[PDB]
């Protein structure tokens, strides 16, 4: 099963920079969302969940087809809460009706990372909406109550290795858990992209507690939390070495995160050899906007 990227007709870098800017301006405007976290973290999570349905074995799922717009996928229990990100993107799609849905959802995650002062993430256009019958079934996104061996195995289906997994999980510096979405609560309110996930894992005094949904999670007195799958990255000795590396080198973490996140968002897509090169969008701040 082959999905070839096909550039939205006549569009070039500056068209996609305008879409990035509209998302970025709306992220700046709609600042109250989720007790003033803003929409950045939920847009990163949306970009990951629309990508994380991919299965390397048969090229089902993945960001290409934009299938989150269909009820089966947007009602996946694993996706509870992402409707807020979709609703944020709706006026953007209305203004720029020419962009495909997979391009819009993935570009929303790139825009959110960069505007939250994260690394530049190269991004490629050309995902093409596919029909409702191509929507993957629920159950392809990962459980949070499991251990390191579950995380390692899970991510092999997405063609990610230990370094890529530990880099990607760094996005859990952003936002928070919400009991009504996932059965986990807490984590604070961070909307600045840093390597603090790794520093918090190594430096906080973590206690294994039951939350109000009767699920276990690791909590610190500073108000941070770790899922069991987050904490597994310091229980497994191979993950632990990489956690230490990113805790001690912000630039390395940025560079590895940017490569793994682009890869995640591009899994399943064949880029023709004369496709445009990846675009690197300027932030609003770099443009003086
Ligand atoms: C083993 C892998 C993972 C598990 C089990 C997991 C699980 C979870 C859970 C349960 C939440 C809370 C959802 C809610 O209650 O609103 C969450 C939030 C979040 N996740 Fe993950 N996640 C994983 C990997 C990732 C990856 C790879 C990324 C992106 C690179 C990511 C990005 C986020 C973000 C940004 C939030 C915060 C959302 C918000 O503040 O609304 N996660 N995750």
């Amino acid at each position: 099963l082959v999905h070839v990227a096909s550039v939205e007709k006549g569009r070039s870098y500056e068209d996609f920079q305008k879409v990035y800017n509209a998302i970025a301006l709306k992220l700046r405007e709609d600042d109250e969302y989720d007790n003033y976290i803003g929409y950045g973290p939920v847009l990163v999570r949306l970009a990951w969940h629309i990508s994380g349905t991919w299965d390397k074995h048969d090229n089902t799922g993945g960001s290409y087809g934009g299938t989150y717009r269909f009820k089966k996928e947007f009602n996946d229990p694993s996706n509870a809460g992402l409707q807020n990100g979709f609703k944020f993107l709706e006026p953007i799609h209305k203004e720029f009706p020419w962009i495909s849905s997979g391009d819009l959802f993935s570009l929303g995650g790139v825009t959110a990372v960069q505007e939250m002062q994260g690394p530049k993430i190269p991004w490629r256009c050309g995902r093409v909406d596919t029909p409702e019958d191509t929507t993957p079934d629920n159950g392809r996104l990962p459980d949070a109550d499991k251990d390191a061996g579950y995380v390692r195995t899970f991510f092999q289906r997405l063609n990610m290795n230990d370094r890529e997994v530990v880099a990607l999980m760094g996005a859990h510096a952003l936002g928070k858990t919400h009991l009504k979405n996932s059965g986990y609560e807490g984590g604070g309110a961070n909307n600045v992209f840093t390597n603090e996930f790794y520093l918090n894992l190594l430096n906080e005094d973590w206690k294994l507690e039951k939350n109000d949904a009767n699920n276990e999670q690791w909590d610190s007195k500073s108000g941070y939390m770790m899922l069991p799958t987050d904490y597994s990255l310091i229980q497994d000795p191979k993950y632990l070495s990489i956690v230490k590396e990113y805790a001690n080198d912000q630039d390395k973490f940025f560079k590895d995160f940017s490569k793994a996140f682009e890869k995640l968002l591009e899994n399943g897509i064949t880029f023709p050899k004369d496709a445009p090169s990846p675009f690197i969008f300027k932030t609003l701040e770099e443009q003086g906007l």
